């Protein structure tokens, strides 16, 4: 059998999620707790449950400006069902729009497991001019308030552990070595928290997708119900710079 | 400005969701409550919050068999990032795999607002041989346990209202008119509950997408981490029936 | 066997397309001729071959302004492989960006097969205020030059037939009944030509997709190789109009 | 202006592709020639034109078995428009289903430009156990007939050059060093030909997408017109192996 899975099975037409009867989860687990279960394979603790609710809310939407929203709404504008627009948004979560969560989780997890000093790890990255994933922001040069909020919650709950500490120690050390502070950004913060929960770095973008899809749904629904179809189109004379060949004739012999 | 929105804005680089500071929502609202807010535009009541958690959990996954899971995992098998596989799954939520939520919400809402008798509404549909959306199941002929669970919760919470009543009254009336019971299925149940919350029928598939994306993430992650790339391919001799032209030669003059 | 097909089969690991050995088609049929074969199931005539080359070239690209190009390039900007950006473009070919080909083919084919007068058909549509598919243009009020080019070729080749005639007769009749000319647009022209070839109206968008994908590839490649990742993002203060709730505080009791 | 392009522009509402009036290309260039133009930026020679027709035909379809066809048809089965199914197919062209064209073009181009001996290049790859892109096949151990057909055409046309020679010299050298022949497969053959044309290796998947989309259209159209919606679903008891947790009860305190 080529179709193998350990996620879900049906016993007597009833759905079981990671071994639990779905009908027993309905009304008893929150959606974030059920998400933790389906992804991890086991029920979350109370502290994990609260952190998962906070991580997912943290990324629920970022407005109309990101390429995901532009893509989702442009596909909707072409005259498509809501699922099709949302899917187009999800496609935009590439290396520059979600991949940093995977990269930062790998860096934080490998950093903690290496048992090498934060000084040595940061020196090695800064020396080879390789970007440290999950650090830096165009505007925030003191701290990323989204990271601070998540870390404050992690500390109040006594969830904050070795991965959170490592991620913050690295920001402080980058500042020390560069003489210029580089913040632990929200991608690095979510990566630290998901790592603290024991999730594989290869699942990093999953948290972002699950959290942001409600925002995409809102954007696509708004485009479909408040805008005329085909309204998302550029005005070539106003919005576009042409950089190509000026007009030219085909060779005469090719004209029929 | 062609890019208009009432969903989110940034004030001093901080994100505001439907007017609320996102950093104040983080740690204070559950993910399902934040979903209600972003979609509806206002905070949910306590009863709405509980029903939204239950609806979303109800659809979190349905195993590897649906075309969404097949598509998501086949795209992942082609050697793609997790977002790309999940998006392919979302594309599969078409008229036969999610559209019934839109249709059932329109039927339930129009049914309630018409103030026509349930007998008359059902007689008109059965007479014109048009399928009644949100009713019937291949296996469940007494009741859909997923609907029963959701409706039991709605009744315990005193959330059950005119839309839930209408949806159940229609199932009973179909049974009365056909002499054969046709259940209110889980699509009809979610449609009734979302209608009870005052959501537009055009948002119906949104609830399904938001709820099921965690399952798609789990399936795509499992395919990427437990299976060899390109393992999702058919065996033509074993799995395929060819119904086309038998082999034939091109005309000789076309062979160079 | 649930996987049935009459398109392609393998005999001794060799691919056969609609019964012809693919290796015999390579070097002997043009790409447009092979497209006709795979879609229709039989080889094209010389006139069909020339018309298919012309239809496909007619739609090869329309610049960066359409929502398909915007979506494709925005997905590429998110940091994605070329296939992922192209696919996002294809998603945008909805009811307002390709669906008119399906609609116009159905209208032209049903119009020709009804044997009702063009006067009566147009009167019935204009009376019920239903848009006639494949007619009208924002700028072209005399003739669509893209339609004229295709129809001139169809006439020179003696391909122009009952479907082409019907489509042009309808434009003339709309003008006669409205006292204002409404052109047969390029969607209607391609629909007429594909109908003249005997293709099903349900394949209409297929011609557009096949023809335009080279343009999408060009756009995505250009975005990936000439622009910095994440460059396709709006500037909220400059490009966006916010129409939602002004900022508001959460209820105090919800703040922890 | 953030939307820059050198591909297409409009002058007086008329489309210009790489500086040529689109209406002059229609009826005068074949579709494969127009594809070459839009991708390369200049008109093809007669030999390039013939090779482009042959490359594109070579990949037009591969039947229902690949994950692209499975994904496209499964999305169509969910009840979606033809563009949506085709797009899902295109998403499946990942690292294991199209990426080898990019890799093989880079290898062939870098191999030719290095001016290092084929012996040295192959020894370095075989020593580090890195797969050589564009070589090997599960069944063909003497030669890939699809490569032979393309190379025979390239030789008859006097198109065969330094890139084609390098690609074939590498297959012969792998055989010499391993004592077991590894064929130049069709991905390597197309990569060699596209490299001979001077295309960038980053465009490799583009040729595959453009060539295969007609096959995807055929598959999606066939699924939509010959199969019942939702027919593409697995039978869990027959097709799936469950490898997860056996059923288990939730903790009693969580049951309300
Ligand atoms: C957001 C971003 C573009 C802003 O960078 P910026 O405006 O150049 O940063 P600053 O002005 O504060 O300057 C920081 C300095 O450290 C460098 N730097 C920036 N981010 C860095 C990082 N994450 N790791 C190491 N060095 C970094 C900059 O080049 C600059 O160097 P300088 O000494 O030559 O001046 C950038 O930091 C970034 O890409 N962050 C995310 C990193 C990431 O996650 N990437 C990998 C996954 S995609
Ligand atoms: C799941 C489904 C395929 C199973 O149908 P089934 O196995 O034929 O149903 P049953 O064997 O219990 O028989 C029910 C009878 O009512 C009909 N019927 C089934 N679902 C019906 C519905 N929702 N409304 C009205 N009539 C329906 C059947 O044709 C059958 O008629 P009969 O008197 O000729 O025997 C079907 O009920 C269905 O499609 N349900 C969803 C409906 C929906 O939401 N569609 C619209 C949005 S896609
Ligand atoms: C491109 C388009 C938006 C431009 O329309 P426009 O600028 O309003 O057209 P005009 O100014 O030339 O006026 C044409 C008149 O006929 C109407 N009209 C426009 N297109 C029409 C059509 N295809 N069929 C019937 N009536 C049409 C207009 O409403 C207007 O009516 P009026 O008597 O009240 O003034 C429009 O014609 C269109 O949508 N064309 C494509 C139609 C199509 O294929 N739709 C169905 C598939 S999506
Ligand atoms: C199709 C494929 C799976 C079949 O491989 P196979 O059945 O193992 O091959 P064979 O049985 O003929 O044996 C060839 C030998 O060379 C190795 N080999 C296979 N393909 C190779 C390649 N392209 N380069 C180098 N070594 C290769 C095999 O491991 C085997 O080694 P052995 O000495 O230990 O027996 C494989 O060759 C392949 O993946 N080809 C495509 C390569 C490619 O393009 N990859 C990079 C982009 S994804």
């Amino acid at each position: 059998r080529i179709w193998k899975t350990g996620i879900t099975q049906h016993i007597g037409h009833e759905t079981y999620i990671r071994g639990y009867r779905l009908l027993d989860l309905v009304g008893n687990l929150s959606f974030a707790q059920a998400i933790y279960l389906i992804l991890k394979g086991e029920l979350p603790t109370e502290r994990e449950s609260r952190m998962m609710e906070a991580m997912l809310v943290s990324v629920i939407d970022h407005g109309i400006a990101p390429p995901s929203a532009i893509a989702a709404r442009s596909v909707a504008s072409g005259g498509n069902s809501l699922n099709v627009g949302v899917a187009a948004g999800v496609l935009a979560f590439g290396s520059a729009h979600g991949g940093a969560l995977e990269d930062a989780m790998r860096f934080i997890q490998e950093g903690v497991s290496s048992k090498r000093s934060v000084e040595d790890i940061v020196k090695e990255y800064l020396e080879t001019k390789k970007p440290i994933p999950g650090y830096g922001h165009r505007y925030y040069k003191d701290f990323d308030p989204r990271t601070k909020r998540l870390m404050d919650i992690a500390r109040v709950l006594e969830f904050y552990g070795e991965h959170c500490k490592f991620a913050e120690d690295v920001a402080e050390e980058i500042g020390r070595q560069k003489g210029k502070k580089l913040v632990l950004n929200v991608d690095g913060a979510i990566a630290a928290i998901a790592s603290e929960m024991g999730f594989d770095w290869r699942l990093g973008k999953g948290f972002f997708i699950i959290g942001r899809v409600p925002g995409l749904v809102a954007h696509v629904y708004e485009e479909l119900t408040t805008e005329k179809p085909f309204s998302k189109r550029l005005d070539e004379e106003r919005d576009v710079e042409y950089t190509g060949s000026p007009p030219r004739e085909l060779p005469q012999e090719l004209k029929k």
